[PDB]
């Protein structure tokens, strides 16, 4: 059994065009993932956080395009650090549905560094490997073209990067993507 959260990056930084395409990303990804006993979770995150579903609302609704389609942008900045926070304190608890058992995967989408975070990652990282929480993460965008702004998304995937780091050039190729993802998952739950 395995508990799949994903947070994306709701950032003004990304245009209404490209937000269309993370959200279809999102549902087929979801999509191509369902197994018996998959729970998703996904969370928003720019300064402020958005529940979209918790594993107990996927379980009473197990249908990811119906869940993610209606969902609207936040807008504002990039606080990625409390993102991972609240995604590891908040969907991997077992009053919002998360199983004691499972495999605990978090897939993080940022289009941008980090910006206004109160936290780094330093006061997340530590408490996401205590609670097993198995970390891909897809940057997006020129933010990670440079090999500087890459250690960002060293930082936020479980080691090793190579097995756990996808960059995008934009988000007509977030789909680029899109299997390689599906395998990486597979590889570990079956």
């Amino acid at each position: 059994s395995s508990d799949i959260a994903f947070l994306i990056d709701g950032s003004g930084s990304i245009i209404p065009h490209d937000f269309r395409r993370m959200k279809e990303f999102v549902s087929t990804v979801m999509e191509q993932l369902k197994k018996s006993k998959t729970l998703f979770s996904l969370m928003q995150y720019s300064e402020e956080f958005r529940i979209h579903f918790t594993f107990k609302e996927f379980q009473n609704n197990p249908n990811p395009r119906s869940l993610v389609k209606p969902i609207t942008q936040l807008l504002g900045r990039t606080h990625t650090a409390t993102g991972i926070r609240k995604v590891v304190r908040e969907l991997f608890n077992i009053t919002n549905g998360a199983r004691k058992n499972a495999f605990k995967i978090l897939v993080v989408i940022t289009d941008g560094e980090k910006f206004g975070d109160p936290l780094g990652y330093e006061d997340v990282i530590p408490e996401a490997d205590r609670e097993g929480v198995i970390r891909y993460v897809i940057g997006v965008g020129d933010a990670f073209r440079s090999e500087k702004s890459r250690q960002e998304l060293n930082t936020i995937a479980s080691k090793p990067p190579r097995d756990h780091v996808f960059q995008v050039n934009n988000f007509e190729a977030l789909k680029t993507i899109q299997n390689q993802l599906r395998e990486k998952i597979f590889a570990i739950e079956g």
